[PDB]
């Protein structure tokens, strides 16, 4: 069949929006759209401030001219500045000529997006991620990655959904929407902070099992069926999110392509949860994958 | 630490080179660099021809004007055509204004590259791949993906190494360099064709174990050491490629960063091969990964 990979959106349209933002000695990435530059507000922090910053007091000591915005090897002139939640917005004199059509969106737990990991305003790599149920992501991010953004592409329109801010003690990642509001309960200070218990995104697992069937990987299809409540009792036990009839409906395309009822596919999933995989693999994986949505599977398997 | 993901190069520079190529009713992707368009030569085939095509006889019945090259919603004029091995080269009247600095390279088994999967000359997604020892790739590719290219980025320079041509009966993929020479023993006809036995890329597995240590995942570090020959006897048995002193030397960076000798890391790998992973995971994987090179691990873990 198609084969199967974690695929990212083409990053060109976003590459044209990345810039370097410096304030004193701190440098990080910003996003230049029309005549506004968006970056994390803790660009105005030193190493000292980050333990418990008073962002309003810190920002008061800053002027337009304390902010050094550079695009390639070319400076921009900052003519205004405002803090919106955990984001700084810098008004510059020049509209980005490379600006794409774009929206800002706040995504839901379980949805996926592409990340363009950047350093010093320069793009380094692109990868695909999911917003975990506990509003963390499992990214790859070094010092200086802050202000890197996540996004989806509709057709000609880029929907920006994420800006990178921090790594939590567990080694997973947290950040904001493009209005500066954190996903999850996190704040932008250097303090011990815990995410909750994470859960598996059941509907995504089901989508990936449909992708497996479509590619010819069918060993795990068992001989039973189940009920929503029956499945959901089992899901509880294994830390899977509960499946609803919304989820059933969203899987309708894959269900109809394959001729396999959602509840039958749920029956096969139960048995995998209770019996394990016993050394076999599925689409070359020894674990159950939950970071492809139903939409993702449809794009890559059907086109 | 960083975290760890299959990361692709940013695709923008390549997005600017993709075009649609049509001959009669067949359409596929081409690459527009300066005033040449490169595509697979079987663009000139119908469904009938593909069983056993005589490419020279087929191409003889074609003129410049039988070739419809379209970039966005804009036609180009074809003023010359030549077959180079399994590639068609079309001379057009217009130099690509978006052409990047570029080379054509023929990569070695075990090396990685990014693929920009395209349909109708339009980019759909980007993912990272390895050239298997038997010169196949495990891609994700639908009808119409042919002429999609693989590449690496040096700094400002794109090194094109792969053009997509076919899916083999096992559901893996084969194709050419940008001069039209197949990787592996494949030919461009619809016939049963077998790749050899594939093998694990041992040096890549070792690189990934170093990445694990760097991220704090250290459970598998055992208490022994080994010799190259000792390791290589064990490798033979499990279908791993033999490790050489070249490979030892290439791992020197990761070895020196971590303070763990290659041969000690080999000792840990042997035990994993003989004892298995026993339900544990490494960088969230239940299998041993062989599609990150030493260079790849250094970029993502050190930067
Ligand atoms: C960013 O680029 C980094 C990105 C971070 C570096 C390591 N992996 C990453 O994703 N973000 C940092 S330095 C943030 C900022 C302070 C502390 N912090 C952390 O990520 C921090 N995490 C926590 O304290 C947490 F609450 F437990 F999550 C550590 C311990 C992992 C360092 C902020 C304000 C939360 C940025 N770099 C700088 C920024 C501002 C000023 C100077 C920088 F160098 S933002
Ligand atoms: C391409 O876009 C496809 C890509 C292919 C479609 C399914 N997965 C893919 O990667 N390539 C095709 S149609 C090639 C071409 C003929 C047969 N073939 C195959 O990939 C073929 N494989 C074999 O016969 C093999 F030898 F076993 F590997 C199948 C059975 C998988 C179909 C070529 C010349 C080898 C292209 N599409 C067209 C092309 C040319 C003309 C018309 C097309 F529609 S190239
Ligand atoms: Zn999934
Ligand atoms: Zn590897």
């Amino acid at each position: 069949g198609s084969g199967f990979r974690k695929m990212a959106f083409p990053s060109g349209k976003v590459e044209g929006c990345m810039v370097q933002v410096t304030c004193g000695t701190t440098t990080l990435n910003g996003l230049w759209l029309d005549d506004v530059v968006y970056c994390p507000r803790h660009v105005i922090c030193t190493s000292e401030d980050m333990l418990n910053p008073n962002y309003e007091d810190l920002l008061i000591r800053k002027s337009n001219h304390n902010f050094l915005v550079q695009a390639g090897n070319v400076q921009l002139r900052v003519i205004g500045h405002s803090m919106q939640n955990c984001v700084l917005k810098l008004k510059v004199d020049t509209a980005n000529p490379k600006t794409p059509k774009y929206k800002f969106v706040r995504i839901q737990p379980g949805q996926t997006f592409s990340v363009l990991a950047c350093y010093n305003g320069s793009p380094s790599g692109v990868y695909q991620c999911a917003m975990r149920p506990n509003f963390t992501i499992k990214g790859s991010f070094l010092n200086g990655s802050c202000g890197s953004v996540g996004f989806n592409i509709d057709y000609d329109c880029v929907s920006f959904c994420y800006m990178h801010h921090m790594e939590l003690p567990t080694g997973v990642h947290a950040g904001t929407d493009l209005e500066g509001n954190f996903y999850g309960p996190f704040v932008d200070r250097q303090t011990a902070q815990a995410a909750g218990t994470d859960t598996t995104i059941t509907v995504n697992v089901l989508a990936w099992l449909y992708a497996a069937v479509i590619n010819g990987d069918r060993w795990f299809l068992n001989r039973f069926t189940t009920t929503l409540n029956d499945f959901n009792l089992v899901a509880m036990k294994y830390n899977y999110e509960p499946l609803t009839q919304d989820h059933v409906d969203i899987l309708g395309p894959l269900s109809a392509q394959t001729g396999i009822a959602v509840l039958d596919m749920c029956a096969s999933l139960k048995e995998l949860l209770q019996n394990g995989m016993n050394g076999r693999t599925i689409l070359g994986s020894a674990l159950l994958e939950d970071e492809f949505t139903p939409f993702d599977v449809v794009r890559q398997c059907s086109g």
